[PDB]
């Protein structure tokens, strides 16, 4: 018996105590939290990688899929077909391909050219080349994943070292190998670890399976973790499978007290020195070689084969795990040990076969014990998550060592149970291996990918190319020309209305003026005091007055009676009732003007629709309302568009400002044009500010080119169908409606809100400028997005919040680009009118959407620079409102008249 | 009585019950949580802005300071003196500069010019323009601050509306205006809110002060918050003052059930419509106007003055909060009301005076109650943070309304104390104002700014400009020439040694080869099998052997005996000892060679110093050690540098790979040069690979220009003082030591580790390549950095961690750039030598620092591309090791002698 007592004490270090296993286990439980923490993850050795698999198969999966399996003992390719609907039962064929150590160790090219060729052949046999089966990919290596169909190789392990793969996306690398053949096509929908595939396979048969275990060439385990614990994944909803990658357990010296001189030497001779340390003590790629080392040691010390040592006993890999197994058998063990040991050149005795068969026991028993330590850690984790006092679950398993060894399973289980008493665990052995689980993943992954493709196809219609935008620019310019030239003005959609403001402030403006601001989100009355000279100052006061929607769409008389009533109140408010003051009337609607003080409303726009107003001079309408009330008397000097009023406001201090831009409720622009071009106003001397009214761009159909199903719905249900089409693709009154219609469509398709269109989503105007702006704020937590939505009335999930956010971004991005294409046309025209190679010009801007949106102005600016590279445009924010400019305009109006 | 009854039911909406107050208080409670949360902040109206003030005065403050105060009712500039020393401990003089509405409502340029002018006048009179008086700046508006000397205006409030300021750093704007004047200098070191200044001023006299409160023109409050609750500021250590900006409470509609029609009208006539709604129900700017609006509503409805109404009564601002106070006098109350109302043109009856007074009562009382609810929320907050049942604290207060109203203070206090039962609260009125507290902040800020200045000065010596880098390149080029021309060679520091490898692999290499890899972090022996012809493959194995340090520095006899001891062990490992296999020897130290198999160690580098090696032929040394053991025999065909081996490994695949680079323990480079230039070896036909041994670059003082005090310490304490200087600014064995010496320096200065040089910090090697790479990892958590450092033995606060990271980054960046200037010199030589206008070449790279560092390679590549534009360099990473390239050299060698 000293035959055994001897070795046992010699290999003292490789016989782990139950107390020791407990320590290891506790230490792995910690390593898990480190891998799951967003703070310690970057440093942790156990990477706890997220897999993006939400749960084991339920039986709804159906279709036809191809699965690849590389990184294991065999490079296999299967075909899984399932459709319970038709009563097809899970069915699958497979085939194994030869892969020499040469390829596994060559360039990434060779390897993936080999895989692409093997897939080509596998599909040629079943002749499925035609046909578009979704491909799954079991890749048994630690991988960086942001989505299920992406796999950045973190590091080769086991038998692989292929140059130019680590830190690359194996999905992309594989694809490249395929396309290079042009032999066929392949839609790689997913990549999973073999642990994950194994968990899914057993999960399919055992609804309790919450763990995936692999103990073959290498070792590693995955399990079902709570989202509320996966710091590195946005969400708290449900659970996700986490590939622990515990092979690298101790790669940082965590297990230096457990490792032995034998582990350190196998390490020094390994393909990946210093890495996968915990694994190098466990998996069947190392076990046999670890034994051969322990023997050589003894033999050199004469404890075996007398003192004998042969070139074979020293040759790396002469002692397989196959032998560790064959020698472990109950009846044929010693007989096998004899044969194997004999072929080693040595003259083994029956005493030797007994000693050697025992070394295999100490090395074989340790591995099983270590795994029981770590797997016990996982189980503890689970029981914790559940809250249940006891634990009951299934553990999928696989791997040559676990399958073939005649003592491993039996031992490992026993130890695990002992370590974890309150755990009622069943071990289910994957038979199809990873493949069925892989297919069950691919199915879910393909299904989700189909939605994405459809969502992307729809959203793609909102994407405009550099060239499309140049066309838009070009069409805008053409329309401008049409509006200016009198022989074509009557049919031009872009009216190019003269404002009769011939110059920006010259600093001689002086006096006290009243002003109106009507047409924006706020109607207001102002008092503006302007003083010129050495000491120039501007003093203003505002009061916002509400206009009830009823009235806003009542009669002309009502509307202006209300306006005049509000003026009356304001005059009282400023304590200035009595004297007849000059008034600048900012009226944000297309007006045909014959002089500064006359403007005939061409048509209502935005939300305004008062009766008996269109066709009337709004200055006349105001004067009438003033006379009717007969309290005070005013001297209406001018009617001005908000674009023009805004440009003048900014021009006050910025003499390079010759363009006005509004992006708020509506959208429109104005600029200084040469009189020789304003064919609609007699005279070709000096300049005139032109109110473009560019919102009507596209009203003749010149944009049907880029308008979508959703734009037409918005236009068709508006107060002014067929009109202001360009504006309806840009301004804050409409962007929300575009988004809303997209969401209604997506919900019906079943992509959003469980496919149930809430009463809220049917409410028009729900997505106000304010909401759109909040939704798109950068680095905003999905949690916050979901909060905003639910606070509107939309009960959405994280996935929904993402989609909604993507939709808002696409609509607002397009609005910014379209706006930029228009502005691009404008500045380029100015540049040419001036005969310049390069033009510096500033635009005075205002509008709630422009001010609030976190991306609009940025993207709009980038677009203008991109489309008119010969112009350097500066955008200047108006912070005083149009009233200031209107007052400045009224001043010049009073002087000129006074002549 | 009958009167008070009527009014009471008419303004019932403004009579706030305690239940309501408690409700409002709970509301503010939640708003605080939202403002502090990283998730909800972007949508919270209560911004909870960090102030970067860690605590109230600790008594160590002293110096002469200037303080600005803008945003209150008076623009004020002060001078504060604090010394110990003298006493008068705190002495201060101030002046109030007139600031008309025009300045407050005009351009930002004009506003800050005005401020800069006043600051000038103030400094002129005190003739202190020449002193270095630090300036603190009290700016009472909500600001975004990442550091105490930065203040980005979020929004104007109260009476201010100056264009071009919101979204800008007011510190920059002010400096800008100051530099425009060219009148003087101003070191603005800190910006604080008036709440903060108040808290610090009161905190100076009362060490229990934890809150600063303002109830004047506007209303706000700050308080000491735990850092663990401040999501937007990384850190959990200590506390920081939080500026709540509670004026904007309700701006999202959260208080619409509290706001009345009168509040809504006040808003519509306000300078900031829709903003600071809570503030508009509270502060002195609004209370009076709020009263006037109510008198108007009543007069119209007949409830006051027989229904009489006058122009003065209807005018904005005619009823000041000053009248509200006077009319609430105890006192002349009804009397004062008589006169105020009599000036308003109305015909006030004694009952009118009573009615009016009771109105003022409701309005002002609501204000005090609202403030008590929000302050209560803060008090409750402070208590929970302590975790105690009772709370004792002092609230610093200031503001005209609170100082002058005859009832407010009393009512506010009573209600507050009622809302927060278990708390003893002292209200300490700040009589001196914000100046004293501002100066206190300025003292600490300045002290800190001084440390930053010194740190930035030191680190600045590691910054290299584009132009400096071009010089390094130029100098490198000259050194290369010296090394190549035989007339300057002997004295040249960059040796440009010949390797006697004349061509990259031609693809015909074939056979089995032994290889040795000595000089890197790992000593190893490799077996390389190169099959060429139709099919070309490369199968290689290897084992790592340790070399015990003594031996590394013992005798050439022992070193090479060990080397051979290992070579033998490996032959057994591969199970092939008998044949005289050809061997490639990678020895990475400068070697003077006459043939491919002759290598005379010129000098040791890195950590090697075995005796009786230098001056010998390392091949002769190896051949001896082999002959002594007598066990077996081999045929050493060549001795190669790791740069040459690496180049050949990478050029096996890439035919444009004509350059080698190593950035690991040491740093060096080789390249294919033209024999016409290799003056040291006979002939001018074909090419020759030159091992530059560029590490010695600078050993003749040519870099003394950029070497720092820390470079000199590292060099002077090394095993090879005065040699490998360039390498000592680049490679992994040294960078850590540069950082360590900087840290020791900063620690003595007292910038780091509480000025305690630990035993750990005194240990050399502490900052190994591995650690340097972890600590600089992108988007890594500060917590993670502190963890790594703490695990080294260094007790580091979060600030410490910031500095150490910054230091590591400065050092690695310079290393990458210096390396880049070297490569730029090399490639550009190839180009010029081959009379090309553009050159495309790839460089084979290896080395742990290069592989592990998160930025080195990226920055290096960038520098190469910037300094040698006419060159397009590709960096192919070697994953096979130098052994492969060595075997490729052996091959060609073995062929040459028979052939
Ligand atoms: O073992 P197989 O070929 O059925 O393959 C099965 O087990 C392997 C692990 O064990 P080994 O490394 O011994 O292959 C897994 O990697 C593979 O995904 C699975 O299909
Ligand atoms: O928005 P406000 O009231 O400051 O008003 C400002 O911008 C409006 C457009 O933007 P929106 O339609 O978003 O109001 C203009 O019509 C208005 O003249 C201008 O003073
Ligand atoms: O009031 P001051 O000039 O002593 O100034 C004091 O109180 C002001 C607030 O109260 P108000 O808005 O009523 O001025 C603060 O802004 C100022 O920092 C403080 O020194
Ligand atoms: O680093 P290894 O062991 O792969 O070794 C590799 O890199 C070393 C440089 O880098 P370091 O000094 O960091 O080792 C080289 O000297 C060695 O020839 C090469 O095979
Ligand atoms: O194949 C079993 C295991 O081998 C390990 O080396 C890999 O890192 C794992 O991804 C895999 O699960
Ligand atoms: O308010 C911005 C713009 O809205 C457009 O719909 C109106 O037709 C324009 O007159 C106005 O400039
Ligand atoms: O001055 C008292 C308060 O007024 C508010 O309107 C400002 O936003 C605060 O920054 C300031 O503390
Ligand atoms: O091993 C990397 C480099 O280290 C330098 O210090 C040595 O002098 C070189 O021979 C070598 O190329
Ligand atoms: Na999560
Ligand atoms: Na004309
Ligand atoms: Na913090
Ligand atoms: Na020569």
């Amino acid at each position: 018996d000293d035959q055994v007592k001897k070795i046992d004490k010699y290999l003292y270090a490789m016989r782990l105590s139950d107390e020791t296993l407990i320590d290891i286990m506790t230490r792995f439980r910690k390593e898990m939290k480190n891998g799951l923490s967003r703070d310690f993850n970057p440093t942790a050795t156990v990477k706890m990688l997220p897999t993006f698999v939400r749960s084991i198969p339920d039986g709804s999966e159906k279709g036809d899929f191809i699965a690849l399996d590389l990184g294991g003992s065999s490079f296999r390719i299967l075909r899984v077909q399932v459709n319970h609907e038709k009563n097809q039962n899970v069915h699958m064929e497979s085939e194994v391909y030869d892969t020499p150590e040469n390829i596994v160790h060559g360039s990434g090219s060779q390897l993936f050219d080999h895989v692409a060729e093997c897939l080509g052949d596998f599909m040629e046999k079943r002749k499925i080349k035609d046909k578009k089966l979704p491909v799954g990919f079991t890749f048994s290596f630690p991988c960086q994943q942001s989505k299920i169909d992406e796999a950045i190789l973190i590091t080769w392990t086991k038998r692989f070292k292929a140059s130019g793969v680590e830190g690359a996306d194996v999905v992309k690398l594989l694809n490249k190998a395929i396309k290079k053949r042009g032999d066929y096509d392949a839609n790689i929908v997913a990549v999973v670890n073999d642990t994950v595939g194994t968990m899914m396979t057993c999960g399919y048969d055992d609804q309790h399976c919450e763990v995936g275990l692999i103990i073959g060439t290498g070792t590693n385990a995955c399990y079902m973790e709570e989202l509320r614990h996966i710091d590195l994944v946005e969400g708290d909803e449900g659970r996700m499978c986490i590939n622990t990658e515990w092979g690298a357990f101790g790669d940082d010296g965590s297990l230096e007290d457990i490792r032995t001189e034998f582990d350190r030497e196998i390490d020094r001779g390994s393909l990946n020195p210093g890495k996968q340390l915990f694994e190098k003590m466990v998996s069947g790629m190392y076990l046999g070689e670890l034994v051969r080392l322990i023997l050589v040691k003894m033999a050199k010390e004469g404890l075996l084969f007398e003192g004998r040592i042969t070139p074979e006993l020293l040759t790396r890999g002469k002692f397989n795990t196959s032998d560790v197994s064959a020698i472990e058998k109950n009846k044929e063990g010693l007989h096998n040990a004899k044969e194997i040991l004999t072929r080693l050149g040595v003259e083994p005795s029956d005493d030797d076969c007994v000693s050697v068969q025992h070394v295999c026991t100490i090395v074989s028993f340790r591995s099983a014990n270590l795994v029981a330590a770590t797997l016990g850690a996982i189980l503890n984790r689970l029981r914790d998550n559940k809250g249940t006092p006891r634990l009951r679950t299934t553990v999928g398993v696989n791997g040559s060592l676990y399958k073939t060894h005649p003592q491993y399973s039996r031992r490992f289980h026993k130890t695990l149970r002992r370590l974890v008493p309150d755990s009622d665990v069943r071990f289910l052995l994957s038979e199809s291996g990873s493949g069925k689980g892989a297919a069950m993943v691919t199915a879910v992954a393909y299904r989700l990918a189909e939605q994405h493709r459809q969502i992307e196809e729809t959203l793609a219609h909102f994407h405009l190319t550099k060239d499309m935008l140049l066309e838009v620019k070009k069409r805008m310019r053409a329309e401008m020309e049409l509006g200016l030239r009198k022989q074509t003005h009557n049919n031009a959609v872009v009216k190019m209305l003269p404002s009769f403001v011939r110059r920006t402030p010259d600093g001689t403006e002086n006096g006290d003026f009243l002003a109106l601001d009507l047409g924006g989100t706020n109607f207001r009355v102002l008092l503006v005091k302007i003083r010129s000279g050495k000491k120039r100052t501007v003093e203003m006061h505002n009061k916002i007055y509400a206009i009830p929607i009823e009235i806003m769409q009542g009669t002309g008389e009502e509307l202006f009676d209300h306006i005049v009533s509000c003026i009356s109140d304001f005059l009282d408010y400023m304590g200035i009732k009595g004297p007849r003051m000059p008034l600048g009337f900012t009226f944000s609607f297309p007006c045909q003007q014959t002089s500064l003080d006359a403007g005939i409303l061409i048509t209502w726009t935005k939300g305004f629709k008062a009766t008996d107003c269109v066709g009337h001079d709004v200055v006349t309408l105001l004067r009438d309302a003033i006379k009717r009330r007969e309290e005070f008397d005013l001297d209406v000097v001018a009617v001005v568009n908000d674009t023009v009023g805004t440009m003048m406001t900014c021009a006050y201090e910025e003499p390079t400002c010759e363009v006005g831009l509004i992006v708020g409720t509506g959208s429109n622009a104005c600029y200084m044009e040469e009189m020789k071009n304003v064919e609609m106003v007699e005279g070709d001397q000096g300049q005139m500010c032109i109110n473009m009214e560019w919102g009507a761009f596209g009203d003749n159909g010149c944009l049907d080119d880029i308008r979508t199903h959703y734009d037409r719905l918005v236009d068709e249900y508006s107060l002014n169908a067929g009109k202001q089409r360009y504006e309806k693709m840009i301004s804050g009154m409409y962007l929300g409606e575009i988004v809303r219609n997209i969401l209604i469509d997506f919900t019906k398709k079943g992509f959003l809100f469980r496919g149930q269109i809430s009463e809220t989503l049917k409410t028009r105007g729900i997505f106000e400028t304010k909401f759109l702006s909040q939704i798109e704020s950068d680095r905003l937590a999905l949690l916050q997005v979901r909060a905003i939505l639910q606070q509107l009335g939309l009960n959405s999930t994280c996935d929904d919040s993402i989609l909604v956010k993507t939709v808002c971004g696409v609509v607002s991005r397009r609005a910014a680009q379209l706006c930029g294409a228009g502005m691009a046309a404008v500045v380029d025209k100015i540049r040419e009118n001036r005969g310049l190679d390069r033009l510096n010009v500033t635009v005075g801007v205002d509008g709630t959407l422009y001010k609030l949106h976190p991306h609009f102005s940025r993207i709009m600016h980038q677009t203008v620079k991109e489309l008119s590279p010969k112009c350097n445009v500066s955008f200047l924010l108006s912070e005083d409102g149009s009233g200031k400019g209107a007052a400045l305009i009224t001043a010049v109006g009073v002087r000129l008249r006074t002549e």
